[PDB]
């Protein structure tokens, strides 16, 4: 044909020859069966006996095992191999997904469908399906009616907000290297070749990428290119269709990683950008005169990244940003607070004998990063040493090395934070350009899935709050669609919300003196510490919320905690340590005082436009700020109609094609799959139109398929043969105005009937 030609179609679909081979297999619905396995998750077997409850089974390593028949989860037939939507497969479980799946994959099809999921594992190598001549395959073809793609998801958004006059949403998540941000870089992608009609709106929206990478991606363990933010972003349109503009929010930028740096990661791109042999001649304009290796808060892990060359890197970051109206004069003053960024995390200070008061130990380093921030090394070290509190009479405050050094790492975090959010703010204003109408958007929302770690806090809290939130948003969804489908075929049985099944921990985390609130209140308590707030948690909802509990002993290298909750991913354990500083973000208010007062760096005064000084002055927390901005994202995701991408890590080794089977059902349990699977499976999974089921059926009930003109009424007459037959129950069905019903297993059992008097 002319899909066939493309090079992307192998990684899209399989051939004809290829699918008959996949259907060659020996089958018997009754005898093959799958079973727990510790390594594969699921292993295959046959049944070889039954006695009462327990069923013997040989499994497909020879070994032979008796097991209850609760645990045995049958087999689909091999004309379901690689099926693009898994909500069509004949049995509806977890072994059966993760064999889809696997197979899949191992075909390296990493797109696969599960009703309202669009399921993505990670390739870990190039694939043609991402080109111009792929991405037309999919511009106004019927999702149905094309293989599984993240372009056919993007292109039924697209239609869907044109024909229905109403903003849409894309949901992506994952864990740390799943490829949530490849996916949402290829849908921004798409969304701007179909809405496009001598620097254009979607040159400069792609150029945003190497910018924001550069200060906000990191080498991770877990990837090389994290991104340590999450990201909604929003593609305006015209109601014809046509790209009006695009703006940008990030939440939860990853402060910690610009003052240290775990084993086997690096610091944000950028420094190494900055550092590298693409301009030699900034080093020195920057003052940059040690080897990168000795800049403490740049070096502690990591400095190159294999794969990667940041000499190539800086130059499209360098180049981005003119491409996006940043001046020269703006380019060069976010280099130098870079450079003192760096410079910052080398000076030292001392202790003489029996003092408490901090010197510097040697300035050298602190007068270069006063020269990038264009301030006198006198009054930026007396600032640090000895900050002022105006308490009607300024006194000074004496500084410890502890507190200088603690001063530091909270000013750079404070200050690199500040510089993202204005190249963010930067970018949005270059890219709401006027010309087309802002009739409709679709919000693209890329943020990491649960997080369970070993030390779990304050950071913690807050995705596993927001992945609640989003995870209740899909149950909402998929129950409001369930609803109104069976209210308009006539067939409304009652059912309670989906949503209410995360609503208690929910309201744990968001009522009044819940977490968040007994936190806000407590950080702003005279005297209060991590351990009064920890008291007073569990003297309001142990015993009293089901899903606040007392943690478990350390096991493993778990640390201490003060309280766990259950969340929809699994118990979490949280340490409150911190937990009043992180909720108030102390900043020493003399040092961002000499820091507004700048005359060397524009830019420098520009970033502490939002803070407002001790003098300025003559109470916004960090929860209060978060949960505002979660609230708003809420009521605006409930007012799109959303789709959902659950993208899947296959392994720990970046190796392309190796499925890590214990891995992937930990993803597919906990981000919704295998749930959403399960309700579907309870439901009436199977549906069909009365004039199809009669052609499909006829055969089993000949008279009664033509006994009445009107479709429904033939479809009616053949299902009360077979009610009469003994071969269906009347609680296996529901009649529709406009389609059939099915129970679990009903389908099938009528495919078996239809297939053996054929
Ligand atoms: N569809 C894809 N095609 C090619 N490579 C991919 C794809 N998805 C992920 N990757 C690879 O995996 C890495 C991690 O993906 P990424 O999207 O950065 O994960 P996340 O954003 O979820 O942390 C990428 O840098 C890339 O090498």
């Amino acid at each position: 044909m002319e899909h066939e030609k493309d090079p992307g179609w192998q990684y899209l679909r399989r051939t004809r020859e290829q699918v008959l081979e996949d259907q060659s297999k020996p089958y018997d619905s009754k005898k093959n069966v799958w079973i727990p396995d510790p390594e594969e998750g699921y292993l295959a077997g046959e049944i070889t006996a039954t006695k009462g409850d327990q069923v013997t089974i040989v499994t497909a390593r020879g070994n032979e095992v008796t097991l209850k028949k609760e645990l045995v989860q049958e087999m689909n037939p091999p004309k379901f191999e690689k099926t693009e939507d898994m909500s069509n497969l004949s049995f509806l479980n977890d072994a059966s997904v993760l064999h889809n799946l696997r197979s899949r994959y191992a075909a390296m099809l990493i797109y696969t469908y599960s009703g309202l999921f669009c399921v993505v594992i990670n390739p870990y190598k190039r694939l043609p399906i991402y080109t111009d001549s792929c991405a037309r395959m999919f511009m106004g073809k019927r999702k149905t009616e094309m293989p599984p793609h993240l372009f056919a998801v993007s292109d039924e958004a697209y239609r869907n907000m044109l024909q229905d006059h109403e903003n849409q949403s894309m949901l992506i998540t994952g864990e740390s290297g799943a490829g949530k941000t490849e996916n949402t870089k290829k849908v921004i992608c798409y969304f701007a070749a179909v809405g496009a009609s001598k620097v254009t709106l979607e040159d400069q929206i792609v150029q945003t990428n190497p910018v924001l990478e550069a200060f906000g991606n990191a080498k991770t363990v877990r990837n090389n290119n994290s991104s340590r933010f999450g990201k909604f972003i929003r593609i305006h349109f015209n109601k014809h269709g046509r790209l009006a503009s695009c703006d940008i929010e990030h939440y939860l930028l990853e402060k910690s990683r610009v003052i240290r740096q775990a084993p086997g990661e690096r610091c944000y791109h950028i420094f190494y950008q900055i550092y590298s042999d693409f301009r030699p001649e900034l080093k020195k304009e920057l003052l940059l005169d040690l080897p990168i290796k000795d800049y403490w808060f740049v070096a502690q892990a990591e400095l190159i990244i294999d794969g990667i060359d940041d000499v190539e890197e800086f130059q499209l970051t360098d180049e981005a940003f003119d491409i996006l109206n940043f001046s020269a004069v703006e380019k060069q003053d976010c280099y130098r607070l870079m450079s003192a960024h760096m410079h910052m995390g080398n000076m030292k200070f001392k202790q003489r004998p029996r003092e408490e008061q901090a010197e510097p130990d040697g300035t050298d380093e602190a007068e270069k990063a006063s020269n990038m921030y264009g301030i006198g090394c006198e009054e930026f070290l007396k600032a640090l040493t000895k900050p002022r509190v105006k308490v009607t009479e300024w006194v000074s405050k004496g500084q410890n090395c502890e507190q200088v050094n603690w001063a530091v790492g909270a000013m750079a975090k404070g200050l690199y934070s500040r510089v993202f959010n204005w190249l963010v703010k930067k970018c949005n204003l270059t890219l709401d350009q006027k010309g087309i109408d802002r009739d409709y958007f679709i919000g693209v929302l890329d943020i990491a899935g649960f997080e369970i770690f070993d030390f779990n806090s304050f950071e913690q809290l807050w995705i596993n709050f927001v992945n609640e939130k989003l995870q209740q948003f899909f149950n909402h969804h998929m129950f409001v669609l369930e609803q109104e489908e069976y209210a308009r075929e006539g067939i409304q049985w009652v059912f309670i919300d989906f949503g209410l099944d995360l609503q208690a921990c929910i309201e744990l985390i968001e009522k009044p003196l819940g977490i968040i609130s007994m936190l806000d209140e407590e950080c702003i308590v005279p005297k209060a510490t991590d351990l009064t707030l920890a008291s007073k948690l569990v003297d309001q909802h142990l015993g009293k919320h089901p899903n606040f509990e007392k943690p478990k002993p350390p096991k493993g290298k778990q640390g201490e905690a003060h309280f766990a909750m259950r969340h929809y991913a699994g118990t979490v354990r949280y340490n409150c340590l911190n937990w009043l500083e992180k909720n108030k973000d102390p900043l020493n208010d003399t040092v961002v005082s000499a820091m507004k007062q700048s005359k060397g760096n524009d830019l420098l005064v520009e970033i502490w436009q939002d803070y407002t000084t001790q003098e300025e002055a003559a109470f916004m927390t960090v929860s209060m700020l978060y949960r505002e901005s979660l609230n708003n994202l809420m009521t605006m995701l409930n007012k799109t109609h959303p789709h959902f991408i659950r993208c899947i890590i296959p392994n720990e080794k970046k190796q392309s094609g190796m499925i890590d089977a214990a891995l992937v059902l930990n993803q597919l349990t906990c981000n919704g799959v295998l749930e959403g699977i399960r309700i579907c499976r309870k439901g009436f999974p199977n549906r069909t139109l009365h004039p199809d089921f009669v052609q499909r059926y006829a055969i089993l009930a000949a008279k009664e398929a033509k006994s009445d003109d009107d479709k429904k009424k033939c479809a009616e007459a053949i299902m009360s043969k077979l009610v009469n037959d003994g071969s269906l129950s009347e609680e296996m069905f529901r009649i529709g105005l406009t389609k059939v019903f099915f129970k679990a297993g009903v389908l099938a059992h009528l495919e078996d009937i239809r297939d053996e008097k054929l």
